[PDB]
């Protein structure tokens, strides 16, 4: 279908890698590295295979195009990547130019090399932000230099930036070489996620928790023509059921976009015979806090307001794991509660022992980016379930049944 990285003879190559190390940071500290970890078995394959260079290209935040060296550098990720690698990794202050291009032209062998964010420099996005914030576009002209110094820093590319693989950006669709290969990782994230919208085991349980329903309705909807069952969790669920249910809600999230659609995506849902489970029982609190004080409620006794419900209950967990029980396939997107704080989390730490409980017995188990793959940091389960995604936004446009430009720019085999 498409060239891959296995298929690519690397030996004696300089190889420009698009990476996504767009990494969660604190204070210029990394907090979670998954992504960075998810890149070596593409970057040591090149290097066992006799690849003469790595350049690695990552963004890192939203720098909207202006260098923003102390709150946006991936100086952090080299130092991270050299200790994942326990290789060298030689650090770029910029990503093109005659600089870096010297740099790159023949290095020593098995040499790898990262640049700095990629949006430091409007050509990438291809449109920004002035320095004193005003929008701003790219220069055409500006662009295909962008993308010529880029494609100058290799002799083949090799795209793993699943993450970034809906982002239609230079690094990532502009890079001018003829070989243009899949890594390890974009296939591993594709392979997973065809076998579930293409071909599932069944029945196949969806599990989508979020805040609000609005912004999920591609993905609700193609869903529903692919799943067998549909758990809808988080502050989203209050839309459904208020409009369905007609329960009181008190102060929690409601959709009024969403509300106008509820009906119609649970039509769907029947005259598609998925079984839709909806949280029955919730923890609720006196007000948005991590301390707030907390209650009980059902949707028959209400939420009373405006008391909100930042969690479901015991009675909501049993029947989620009933429903995860039943599935031969799993794909959780999004948390089930406010899982950041404690006397809200027992809802998604619950069903992520179900997931892991079901993986453990054959289930297959995908955790989309995101939130999810967070939890998956928190409670230490990521070698627990069968994929742990790296890519929220990008899993998400697959879901909604998107092409992504990044793969769509590979090299056809
Ligand atoms: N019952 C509830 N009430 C309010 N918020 C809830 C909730 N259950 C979960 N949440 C919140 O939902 C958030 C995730 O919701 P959402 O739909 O906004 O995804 P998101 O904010 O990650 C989109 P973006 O990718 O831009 O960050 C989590 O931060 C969680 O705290």
């Amino acid at each position: 279908n498409k060239l891959t990285l296995d298929k690519l003879d690397v030996k004696g190559k300089r190889v420009v890698m698009r990476v996504d190390f767009n990494v969660p940071m604190k204070n210029n500290q990394i907090t979670n590295n998954q992504r960075i970890k998810a890149a070596v078995p593409s970057i040591k394959f090149c290097l066992d295979n006799g690849a003469k260079s790595v350049v690695l290209m990552s963004h890192l935040g939203r720098p909207d195009g202006v260098p923003m060296p102390d709150k946006y550098s991936l100086e952090p990720v080299a130092v991270e990547l050299k200790s994942l690698l326990g290789k060298d990794v030689l650090f770029l202050k910029d990503c093109v130019g005659p600089e870096v291009e010297k740099a790159c032209a023949n290095p020593a062998a098995g040499s790898v090399i990262l640049l700095e964010n990629l949006r430091f420099h409007v050509e990438e996005e291809g449109k920004g932000k002035d320095a004193s914030g005003n929008k701003v576009k790219a220069e055409p002209a500006k662009i295909e230099a962008f993308r010529a110094s880029l494609s100058k820093l290799g002799d083949v590319y090799v795209n793993d930036a699943f993450g970034t693989a809906h982002r239609a950006h230079s690094s990532m669709v502009g890079v001018n070489l003829p070989q243009k290969a899949g890594g390890f990782l974009m296939k591993k994230e594709l392979n997973y996620f065809a076998k579930a919208l293409e071909s599932p085991e069944r029945p196949f349980l969806a599990i989508l928790g979020g805040a609000k329903v609005a912004d999920k309705i591609q993905l609700i909807n193609n869903m529903l023509d692919k799943v067998n069952e549909m758990i809808i969790g988080g502050g989203m669920a209050f839309t459904f059921l208020k409009v369905l249910n007609n329960m009181e809600i008190g102060t929690s999230l409601f959709d009024e976009e969403g509300a106008k659609i509820v009906k119609d995506l649970m039509s769907k849902a029947e005259k598609n015979g998925v079984k839709i489970t909806l949280p029955v029982d919730f923890v609720t609190a006196d007000k948005f806090d991590e301390n707030a004080k907390t209650g009980q409620a059902t949707v028959a006794s209400g939420i009373p307001a405006g008391w909100m419900g930042l969690d479901c209950g015991p009675e909501s967990s049993k029947k989620y794991a009933e429903a995860v029980t039943r599935a031969k396939q799993i794909v959780w997107n999004g948390p089930v509660g406010v899982f950041e704080w404690e006397a809200f989390a027992r809802g998604t730490k619950a069903l992520m022992d179900e997931v892991v409980k079901a993986t453990s017995r054959g289930c297959i188990t995908i955790i989309g980016g995101g939130d999810t793959a967070t939890c998956c940091a928190k409670w230490n389960t990521e070698d627990k379930v069968s994929h742990v995604s790296t890519g929220g936004g990008a899993s998400l446009e697959l879901l909604e049944g998107k092409v992504l430009p990044g793969v769509d720019a590979l090299s056809n085999i």
